[PDB]
């Protein structure tokens, strides 16, 4: 009886397994309520029930264990964490906890944790003690994330143009500037698919803020990583909670010297959600957004960095532009010189169905000298010197007609 | 007899046919009171009286049966539902209930439910836990709702342009951006007429929020579906109640693998009613509207989706723009990237009496690849590539002057490449 195993099984199968235990009011209930009832009926059997989840501490000091399957949504199937446990184990908001859970007594309304088996995929040890705020921050350039999954596929074409224009490194702040209808939704999943095949050691998390539900289901069923999202029919507090949970889990995993990658969608809408949630403090609003509010999402984007001790924390967020709203324009202007990697998309190139729509002249990475080989800098700069006088769309033709012949593996 | 039978009969017949039973002081009273009195006078005859209505459960735990004819308005002619009954039948706020009702007692003012005959057009067998919150959400491009009647009528012309510009699929989030005096009201009824004539299997519901009464009567007398409305002389709580009742009925009907379509008018007015009703707790507000309030209408628009299990839930809402109020501007800005289908109208094209006035260059549907045939995408792309360099006012001329010859099934036989 593993809680996570229940949460990953379809609701249609939950009815058959729950009805076979003597439960009748499961005819039309939510998956969380069904799982809670099934556990409470199986808890009467005195058998060991196992559970796990990502910790989130509330204001009162006890917190709960949110589920990654439910995108860290508050529900009856959550696990209560005692404050004394948080005093026994130095637990912060974001620690993945696994262990045996106990049945609820009279008047508790939530399950509680009996034993702490593992903390962040490791036994309860305090060896990995260096919190992310205390780790030194070198430049992103001490590794390259090559997105080259194959040799002769149409998918790798966009990834090959990405590798040629803006190399990706461990712990880089990626910023994808994209107008509407410019190939931004498939560009993210193309990167995510290439991440899992090329760098399986990296923990890949795709965060979708203020996204349509059908595209959420498309993404979470097509990417082999951890896809978390919050649909537009949810309050901005939900978006803020999901974003902070994801960033805290990433920080805690990086504290274990792991390489974590975050693909954030619509950072502008995340900043809008923050402006909505933050209790307005100063009346100095410009363009509709409170200034101090923008302090909160920046910190999110500020978490991405390379670590001198170990591991990395990579964040690639998409900045929406040409939306017609001055709010998104002000957000993008405030996020101008924050990232060390910028990937620009052109709407005019997407009109003529050239699907790699990267503005090569307006795309690049800072400190790319250490992200590439000594001889790799020369070829990329020579290629950029001849693309500079070219047109905005005529450059992509010149790229594809030469890139679709050979690979980036052994150039010439 | 049947309460519903009375609700659909004119008030003139309620007085003439009801006074013949011995009640003559119901003339100067409301239709709901007239129906209540007629039922109470016909109930003393010991004849089985049947009733039905859409369930609405209150906060206290009991519910009533609102009438679709009265646009789900609270009245004396409603049927009380006991909570204990709700414990036997795990009923939600959208379940349409039909069955035998009992007469009220002296001192009681509402009818009660004796027997539960049908639940959502079916025997009470709710063994499938197909609640909307648990159904999977595929994309809206499984089946296409084509608005091509083939009648070759000027009416079908606007619908033919609609099919050419933005195809409609099962379970789509439609957003009709429309300035004032640009052909919005006529565009909706054209869609509603084409839905009932082409796709009778779909349950069509036309929701009108903050609408004038004469236009409400115009709409409910021209659409072959279920027309529900709440006039502007009613509080915002009424608008919220009507909208939530409609969306819950749609959700419950989708739970039975049915294809439900919702034509919502003035989603901006629904968001305004929500902002009025929502208990402002967030001390922030932009443009006059509270931000947290906007969480409530979005969910309505968020309900529209395709379902992997069965049926669909289609919602096409009209977003008002260029009204001069920053409130509507903020609402439209918050609903910018929410829908997967956008149909824009231009007042300048409508000003020249070319009334379809569709902004072709800024209208379209995402993932339209699965809504059309393999060769239909090519023809649409070729047609859009030649409209792209044209203006707004000159594109509709080129479309209409060429569309009135063929029927959008032969329109792709000339200028082939
Ligand atoms: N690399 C590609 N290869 C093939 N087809 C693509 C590619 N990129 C985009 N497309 C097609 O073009 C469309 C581009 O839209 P996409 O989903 O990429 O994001 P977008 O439309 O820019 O995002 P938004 O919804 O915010 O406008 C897609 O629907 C897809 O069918
Ligand atoms: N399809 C059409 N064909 C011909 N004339 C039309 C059409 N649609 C609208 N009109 C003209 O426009 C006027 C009615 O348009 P409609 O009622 O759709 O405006 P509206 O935008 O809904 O109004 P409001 O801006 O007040 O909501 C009438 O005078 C009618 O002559």
């Amino acid at each position: 009886m593993n809680l996570t195993e229940l949460k990953n099984t379809p609701v249609s199968e939950l009815i058959t397994l729950g009805e076979n235990m003597g439960l009748e009011n499961l005819a039309r209930m939510r998956k969380q309520d069904i799982i809670f009832a099934i556990l409470k009926q199986h808890a009467k059997s005195g058998e060991d029930i196992f559970g796990d989840g990502v910790l989130e501490i509330l204001q009162d000091g006890f917190g709960f264990l949110r589920s990654a399957d439910s995108s860290y949504l508050a529900g009856p199937d959550d696990i209560y964490v005692s404050p004394s446990q948080i005093r026994r184990f130095n637990l912060r908001t974001g620690d993945t906890i696994s262990g045996k859970i106990r049945p609820p007594k009279e008047g508790e309304r939530y399950f509680a944790l009996l034993k702490v088996n593992e903390v962040n995929f490791d036994k309860p040890e305090n060896a990995r003690n260096k919190i992310l705020f205390e780790n030194l921050t070198p430049l992103h350039a001490n590794s390259r994330l090559r997105m080259e999954r194959g040799n002769g596929s149409t998918e790798d074409l966009t990834a090959r143009v990405l590798d040629l224009a803006s190399p990706i490194g461990r712990g880089q702040r990626g910023l994808i500037v994209a107008p509407p209808k410019a190939g931004k939704t498939m560009l993210l999943q193309n990167i995510a698919q290439s991440i899992a095949y090329n760098h399986p050691d990296c923990v890949l998390m795709v965060l979708l803020i203020d996204e349509r539900p059908e595209e959420v289901t498309e993404m979470q069923r097509l990417v082999k990583g951890e896809v978390v999202a919050s649909t537009f029919d949810e309050p901005a507090s939900r978006h803020v909670q999901v974003a902070e949970m994801v960033i805290e889990k990433a920080k805690r995993l990086v504290e274990h010297k792991k390489d974590v990658i975050i693909l954030l969608d619509s950072i502008t809408r995340l900043a809008r959600a923050y402006n909505t949630v933050v209790p307005a403090s100063g009346k100095v609003l410009t363009g509709g957004v409170d200034a101090n509010a923008l302090h909160r999402p920046k910190r999110f984007f500020g978490a991405a960095r390379n670590v001198e001790e170990g591991g990395s924390l990579t964040i690639i967020a998409t900045a929406l532009i040409d939306t017609g709203s001055k709010m998104d324009e002000v957000i993008y202007e405030e996020f101008k010189g924050t990232g060390n990697m910028e990937l620009h998309l052109s709407r005019k190139i997407a009109e003529k169905r050239v699907f790699p729509a990267i503005d090569y002249n307006r795309s690049g990475t800072r400190k790319e000298e250490l992200l590439t080989t000594q001889e790799e800098l020369q070829k990329m700069w020579i290629l950029r010197k001849i693309i500079h006088p070219m047109g905005e769309i005529d450059a992509m033709e010149f790229l594809i007609n030469k890139l679709a012949m050979t690979k980036t593996n052994d150039d010439f």
